[PDB]
């Protein structure tokens, strides 16, 4: 069996969907298409409902017609273990209901990878479609049970070491633990039966869900890391013009907790919502352009759309498919086989992809997430009052550094590594992370003392992990910020912070106000001190207290958050990155490289034609894809709207 | 002529107006003779009295004295009286229990029908029993004892598989076929229950909210136990689909549902909203007199045999106390009750133009089945939205056509599918437009294919015909309708509320919501949009012709709020024998209605003008010189051309 | 010190006592609480600090901060506070079960035992803002006293004519359940200590007075207190008016309080971070506005939550006077004005009396129980909806606070109907849908001995039982000399057009249309008959039965309101009360007596500076404080947005 790695050669790929009732003449007519897309590989969901018989033997005869189709066309196959459930359960259950459910599940494993693993096509199990749920079954006897086991072989005082009050997120804790048994266990249960196949999990809604995921630990029973990014389910926090900086935030995240793991985009959106979706839409032809080079520009091996073909009953019944109603090419088919054209005519170029780092780490920690949920209670007003702002903060500097042409990684906050001797050059963001505790702050106080740049906004550090506000008892970060918060005074949801002797940044809702000490203080034209620059050994701390990261994003316009940004990168990031000469809406660049050739990924998701301007780096423009026939005057290039561009700089 | 002294309600019976009076305890003889009196003397003949249960029970015997009362004060001023079932229940259950709570509940009710048919059969002014006041309620009891054991029952008596012929997964909609045979075997019951101690007066009932509930209705049943198929259709409760200036149109489509239910039955509106909204309804108003006229004259026009006003007097404490009545606090007229009385006084005037009115079926149907209901609830997941992605477009798509229709002064018919007759030789002239039905079973398209091969015009637009009743979609597995329509589906496409598709030719443009469809031809003609992809298409079917637009067009021209285009397009597909023997006016006229009707040989015309300006409409079409019968703002017509005022409701007798 | 009517008042801050705080930060609080001019705290008394793991109590914590709140001369309001949850912000409201009432008996055993020994304990606070919408009827304790008060009553299905009646069991029940344990506590309290004041904080009285029985609690407390926070309580206004809302909050206390001196318990203090309903923080200008209409209304204090913030989780850093460095927000500075303006004024304002101008505007349990089963708990915010019965006489309110006049509000058992002589005084019953036969006579004696009755909206429209007489026999046609004919549903706002030219007055949902006997009608240009004035004996009732309050507050504009309002007065109250020449949008005065002489506190809510011309009475303006240099020539008061004047009247 081939197995996956750094080194593969990335693939286009769609979900077949296999149910009772299709033809072996449509079966084969999707996979001759399938081939004829330049698509490699499939998904196939492995409902144990379309196997299960009267007398409880297991008929593969459903799968096998597909395998063998699969195989006949060299086509290979994502195999999802999909143990019966209700027909009505699009996504299926992520726990057992119960002890004897998990037995079932045990047998389901059992019989399918028994005889599936023996296909010479199969290239990897999915241990389970889309791990993690917003509404987690405490109600069912198997996860009450282990939560109450959980709680006691846990050790956790209602008073920290001060003696204050504390919350201990028992719930939140438990779940990340729950997600990392039953998943290990899933790939446990599969090695009994084969220990040959590449072992594939897809986190999905990653911007709401990323604090169920413990990705670090998945490494150490996953051979590759997958994802679902669907514009119509999970891209919630942007407008459509920016699905772009949503897919490159989406991919930063998941390459992230991929870590040493090769990863690929196991669930992209292939086709039109009729009834489903959140946001629903039909992706066009440019789109599924854009989303294939983001994905493979942030080291994708793979992009599996759902879906080729619909579903033909109730819930999705012809939707999400590439193919039309006659089983032919739409143009977002058509649009897809165009990229494995492109890669079987660049082999070398897109099998050693390795993103440009630009030194910018935006990282995210699951405590933020938790102590938000607590603090607002679970509101859902689109604001820093509300869930999502801890995810909405960091995904705002990031889009302001997508408008720059600037690279930034997109981390949980333990997937960085803290343990180097140097970090000049390298910056973390760090927007609206308002739980750090005492390990994290010592680790940024390296970060920084080795050369390191923190840039901080919004009510970062207000709380540590037991939702205590050092703010209140004795500030943990004053050390590194060389200066103490004053007040919060809530505002408008769009307000101005105008610098004395003027920068006016947009903020929201909160104006906070400090003292410094050994910092440099920031004054406003009110005469209030509302930033300070901290030099801390050979780094340095820009801190800013009000949120101008969700300012940015309340007023539309991340302009003024780019050139804040810029100004304080290290000279070494502007000069070895290609980057734009300023700040573009509605444009994103991401740079990559490819055995020691630096290339270059432009999107224009503007209304008119653009003229960008790229500065950084080293080497002359060659346009090697271009779908609109963007071209370039010496590094300015005109780039129409919802163009993707490769530049190949040459020397 | 055998089965009682009893006066029978026919479709030659003679319209009556009339009106709720609220009887409770603690009205005096005085007040109760003051309602009757002013009833009498407002050209109202009949009322209808909810017989509360509550309010006849002593400390276990019946006493009647409360309703004797006014039985007696009905029939001293020569009033009948529709007596509504309605067993006891707590003071605060506005609208009445719609099945019983259990075995025991259903023995009290027994009893409770026992007492109060033997009593009040005896009086001679008794007109009906309404067997249950708004049979159907959106939130079914599946959680009390009789409901959930007569649900678990159903089902061991139903044999459903997880899989259809051809072998793909099928919902079987249990919960939504029980819900439709259990609305059938309670009001059977109570028919039953009834006919034990009174065979001599109709058994009526009165479906309400009915562009929501239809889909709990099987009228074609109902009419094997009823004498007559009334309706609620309050304003504050019924219309939320359309803006109060489109009521017209809400009560025609209303009028045409109930009238298609009844079949040969005859139908009233039992229930019209008398007056004022204080704290009560969902879309609150106090209806004005020229409100009123025009609700009586559309529903009379559609061939109803009454209409009761809820209510004569108002209740008095809590829930809509002093609220829905057509008297004033002081017992007198309200604009309302003087406009109702205007009404009485033009039918006792005209009694056998007014006994006889058949409405002139322009021949075209608009067509809503329960199973497009049932699927787009299963698939929009019970989304209240008020778009395509919500319950209720597979109805306010086919009420748009009907108002583009309306404005275009053609009568429609508003039917559920199987109320329709498959079963004629020859369709020339007859139209069906299927819009938005996204349900359609191979029975169903068979009828259709021989409905179109005798000459039938069909029109199909949105979503319809995409799922079969088991929520398959033959459009993914192998489209039913690709014979019929001579074409096949390509993709939708989802856009925004409101787009514009942009024909090749001739620079037209249609509004539509939400989804694009496109097609491949095969037999049909293509019709292309200036993308160059197929958006329409006609098919020549044996003698008659398909109109295919899998856009949503009629909900874009409700998105748009302008019905002018599709009035236009529709009147360009129609029959020329439907235009030329159908009075409708020379050109669409935006917030105008007209429909006709037709008494003993005689054709009338009903016009109402509902926008700010005085309009003049060009009426063409059928035979005879304009005469206005009715007018309450002084209406004039110079040859076929009609000035009407703001609000006025006209009738026309053509010469 | 008992406090009395004749008490100084006091500037004072919740100190906020809790695990892991240091001496030396407690210490600085009450130092900074000191030199701020603030004389009392109020400290809750939390029993889960002082349970121990054995089941005796420790008092150490509590014991700290009395002995340094005792150091720096500061008296102490104790808050009965018995174990709960510590996630638990407001307090449990009713004992949990009969097991629970004796840990409670055990709690209030041990804290007023001990901590009635120190010298500088002010008062027992009974229990936390008594009341809660939602009682616990599931459980025990609850369950059995609702059972209990059931069995006890005897209530019939029809009143005496026979009619269906509702009985709003449930909402007098609700009435004598905190009448029984508020008068409980105040026994358990005075089994240990019958030396110390006993207070209760009522809150959120725009919503919650139909659970307060404030006569029956006088019995029991000695001084009423309440909770008047701009974030939780004064959602019925926008901020600009939060000078009516805690003007007619104070009235609401003042007016329950009746003999009992009274004091604002709880003030907004500070900033809302996650905290709130309608979070702010408050301005300085408003902690001055604030201070000064209660001293107005007679409060003996104004206490701020909080002086030191919570440190963990709800309200963790939020809602205090001190900034994080527990130095003074500008909030404390102004404060603290307010406490020095005290102690250079003692005899003043230990002796204000509030200048009644004559006007009551009634509010009644019934009307907003009767709402409630109408509106079937809409919120809509509208006449359809919970809160037009208050909403409506706080629109009254707000129009005569534009007119510089003082109005009381009061609950009708609030209000003395037994006096001989009514000649100058007028009650405002607006939207107040429930009136009973008995209330009717009295109002029917109040008009006859010289009353003056205005009444709009539905008032009267029903009886205690939800049964209207509008529809069975009027019961206020011989009062109003005519009869309701019709209620005809209208746009949220039209305009009633008065015959004569004078009125075009903004009304909202509903217009009523009537027929007179004895009284004058008054038409509109429709040739509708839409109010009356009735004479009845020596008094008048103008009836006018659409909402025109709730059709000021709907339009924005109290002008029209205020003008006809005026003109409905009786002479001697535009003579003998300082008041505004016409009509000011967003300006308010409101007087007060202390001795012999009178004062005027103004109040500028506008966006820039008015020129108020002061009318009625007798003197020459004196500014005694303005924190805005305001100025006055003659009795024309100059004064700047946000800025609070108080005027001494010489002669
Ligand atoms: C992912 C995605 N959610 C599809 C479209 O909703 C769904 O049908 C499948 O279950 C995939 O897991
Ligand atoms: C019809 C209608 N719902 C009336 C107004 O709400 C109501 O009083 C009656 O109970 C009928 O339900
Ligand atoms: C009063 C007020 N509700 C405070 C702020 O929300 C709260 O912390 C206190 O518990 C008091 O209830
Ligand atoms: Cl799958
Ligand atoms: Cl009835
Ligand atoms: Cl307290």
């Amino acid at each position: 069996a081939e197995r996956i790695s750094k080194q593969s050669t990335p693939f286009v790929g769609a979900q077949i969907f296999i149910e009772p009732g299709q033809t072996q003449e449509q079966i084969e007519q999707w996979f001759k298409l399938l081939a004829e897309s330049n698509m490699t590989t499939c998904r196939i969901r492995m409902f144990g409902k379309y196997m299960k018989t009267p007398s409880g033997t297991y008929d593969f005869t459903l799968f096998d017609r597909a395998f063998k189709l699969a195989d006949k066309y060299h086509i290979k196959v994502y195999a999802t273990l999909f143990p019966d459930t209700e027909f009505t359960d699009v996504g299926g259950f992520k726990f057992p209901h119960s002890r004897e459910h998990q037995k079932e599940v045990e047998d389901y494993i059992k019989n399918v990878v028994s005889h599936f693993s023996q296909y010479k096509n199969l290239a990897a199990w999915v241990l389970i479609n889309e791990p993690g749920t917003p509404n987690l079954p405490f109600n069912e006897p198997f996860t009450k049970e282990r939560f109450s086991d959980w709680k006691k072989e846990h050790n956790f005082s209602e008073y920290n070491e001060k003696g204050y009050p504390v919350l201990n997120f028992e719930k939140e804790n438990f779940i990340i633990d729950y997600h990392n048994w039953y998943l290990n266990w899933l790939a446990n249960q599969v090695r009994l039966y084969d220990k040959q196949h590449d072992l594939h999990v897809n986190p999905h809604n990653v911007f709401k869900l990323s604090g169920l995921y413990d990705f670090p630990t998945w490494r150490t029973f996953l051979n590759s890391l997958g994802g679902s990014a669907h514009a119509s389910w999970h891209f919630g926090y942007f407008p459509r013009k920016a699905y772009t900086v949503a897919m490159s935030a989406n991919a930063e995240l998941i390459r992230s907790g991929a870590g040493e793991l090769p990863w690929l985009m196991t669930e992209l959106q292939g086709g039109n919502n009729l009834y489903s979706g959140a946001n629903p839409l039909c992706p066009t032809a440019e789109e599924i352009i854009q989303w294939l080079w983001i994905n493979f520009a942030t080291e994708a091996k793979g992009g599996i759309f759902w879906s080729f073909n619909a579903r033909s009953t109730a819930a999705e019944a012809g939707e999400w498919a590439m193919i039309n109603f006659k089983n032919k090419s739409s143009d977002r088919l058509i649009a897809a086989a165009t990229i494995g054209k492109f890669i079987t005519e660049n082999v070398k170029m897109m099998s050693n992809i390795k993103t440009l780092n630009s030194g910018i780490s935006i990282l995210y920690n699951h405590e933020s997430m938790w102590v938000e949920a607590a603090q607002t209670r679970g509101k859902l007003n689109g604001n820093g009052r509300s869930i999502g702002a801890v995810m909405c903060s960091p995904l705002s500097y990031f889009e302001a550094l997508s408008e720059t042409g600037l690279q930034a990684n997109f981390k949980e906050i333990k997937e960085f590594d803290f343990s180097l001797n140097d970090y000049t050059d390298q910056v973390i963001i760090l927007s609206h992370q308002i739980a750090l505790d005492n390990k994290v702050i010592k680790q940024l106080e390296s970060f920084v003392e080795k050369g390191g740049t923190l840039i901080a906004d919004g009510l970062t550090g207000y709380y540590d992990y037991q939702a205590h506000s050092t703010v209140v008892s004795g500030f943990a970060l004053e050390n590194l910020f060389g200066s103490y918060p004053i007040e919060y005074k809530i505002k408008e949801n769009l307000f101005s912070l105008d610098f004395e002797k003027d920068y006016k940044l947009p903020a929201h809702l909160w104006k906070g106000t400090i003292e410094t000490s050994k910092a440099t203080p920031i004054m406003d034209k009110e005469g209030e001190c509302i930033a300070c620059i901290n030099q801390y050994g050979k780094g340095k701390v820009f801190w800013i207290p009000s949120p101008i990261a969700l300012g940015a994003r309340e007023s539309k316009d991340f302009s003024e958050l780019s050139k804040l940004t810029v100004s304080l990168l290290p000279n070494k990031i502007l000069n070895d990155n290609p980057h734009f000469d300023k700040h573009y809406k509605d444009v994103m660049m991401k740079s990559f490289k490819s055995n020691g050739t630096m290339y270059s990924l432009i999107i224009n998701k503007s209304a008119s034609v653009q003229t960008v301007d790229i500065v950084g780096g080293k080497g002359k423009a060659f346009i090697l894809f271009a779908n609109k026939n963007a071209h370039s005057t010496a590094n300015k290039l005109t780039i129409s709207p919802e163009e993707t561009v490769i530049i190949k700089w040459k020397n």
